[PDB]
């Protein structure tokens, strides 16, 4: 009766999501996809209810009908007074990070440099930097850009994906699910890490969370903070401690969305879903931790604290802003009205 179905993009949030179908004694049940894209129609003809997206497919998803129904929320040390589910979502911030072994790389200086993008058509990874430079650049040859990037989900063939790298076979060059190699913000930024890019476009949080000691991952073990630099819009160079005054946006947490006539099914699972698995949960870590997942953010941000609820009852334009959604719109006219299936 009230059973949902999650939409999983490629093979190894399959996985995570058939561990959590299995322990919720198939309250949730999975459907897997290649693509975000290819999940959100999956949502649209009803055979899934939900998926967690960046604000970049929240966008596109809002233009089909869909609606945000639960936000991510992250470790926070203001609105300290109020329980997660109910405090308000803060954003993340967009960061452009380089080497600091990399002398005289600014933000003016990135033309014909190698870049590092989470996917095409996410926040922090592509619609905030590609929005940036068309800007600056006033032209819709972003393409041609930078020498060489990885930009998973670009043409295979195009140096948008020259820098990519594919599957431990070597299969999968470039696609947009976390079979690439340098996909999603630990993808990228490890692509940076390994000196295949100069620079990455990811967020704050995943400079933090993957260097010190903090990832026991064998590419990630011995990297240090101190040998990054943030890339700040004025043309100067910070630490990896003053994001909050070198960052190119501030970007609207990752959201759950349904189709609306779901909205409210969907919106009372998670949360009796999360009240089991989720930070304190009556069965987390002791049988299945719902935003876990060793660094790979699978499903989830591994830095989820809760689901949180969304006042006022946002539309997706809403839920966006309007700064970042005309951005995206600006961006979109490079290559109006309709949904795009
Ligand atoms: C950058 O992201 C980091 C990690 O998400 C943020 O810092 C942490 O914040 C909480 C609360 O302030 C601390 O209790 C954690 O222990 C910190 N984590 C780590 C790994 O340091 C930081 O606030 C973010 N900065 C900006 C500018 O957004
Ligand atoms: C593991 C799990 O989620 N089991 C639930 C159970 O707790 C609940 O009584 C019912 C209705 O929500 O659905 C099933
Ligand atoms: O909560 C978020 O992360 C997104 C968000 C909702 N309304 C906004 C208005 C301006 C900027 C960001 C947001
Ligand atoms: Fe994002
Ligand atoms: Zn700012
Ligand atoms: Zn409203």
């Amino acid at each position: 009766y009230t059973r949902v179905v999650w939409c999983a993009v490629g093979p190894e949030e399959q996985k995570k999501c058939q561990q959590w179908s299995q322990q919720s004694g198939q309250n949730v049940t999975c459907a897997t996809a290649s693509t975000t894209d290819d999940c959100i129609v999956l949502v649209l003809k009803g055979e899934a209810d939900a998926l967690n997206l960046d604000g970049g497919y929240i966008y596109t998803a809002g233009k089909c009908g869909l609606v945000p129904v639960l936000a991510e929320n992250r470790k926070s040390s203001k609105h300290s007074s109020l329980d997660c589910v109910l405090r308000p979502t803060e954003g993340y911030l967009a960061v452009a990070v380089v080497k600091k072994a990399n002398e005289g790389l600014t933000w003016n200086s990135l033309k014909d440099k190698k870049s590092c993008h989470t996917a095409v058509d996410r926040t922090a990874g592509w619609n905030i930097p590609m929005g940036l430079i068309v800007n600056q650049t006033g032209s819709c040859a972003f393409d041609e850009f930078f020498s060489q990037s990885c930009a998973p989900g670009a043409d295979p063939k195009s140096r948008l994906c020259a820098l990519c790298a594919g599957d431990d076979q070597g299969l999968d060059k470039c696609v947009p699910n976390s079979k690439e190699k340098y996909y999603g913000y630990t993808g990228a930024f490890r692509c940076l890490a390994e000196d295949v890019g100069d620079v990455a476009f990811v967020k704050n949080d995943t400079v933090w969370e993957n260097t010190n000691g903090e990832s026991t991952a064998d590419w990630a073990k011995n990297l240090k903070r101190e040998d990054f630099r943030l890339l700040c819009l004025d043309g100067t160079r910070k630490p990896v401690t003053e994001a909050q005054s070198c960052h190119l946006a501030v970007a609207p947490n990752h959201a759950v969305v349904s189709r609306s006539d779901r909205a409210a099914h969907v919106e009372q699972v998670l949360l009796h879903q999360q009240a089991l698995f989720g930070k304190n949960g009556k069965n987390c870590p002791d049988k299945f931790c719902l935003f876990k997942s060793e660094t790979k953010n699978l499903l989830f941000n591994d830095n989820t604290e809760c689901l949180a609820k969304l006042g006022g009852r946002p539309t997706y334009e809403e839920y966006l802003g309007t700064e970042y959604v005309t951005a995206i719109a600006n961006l979109k006219k490079c290559s109006l009205e309709a949904c795009a299936f």
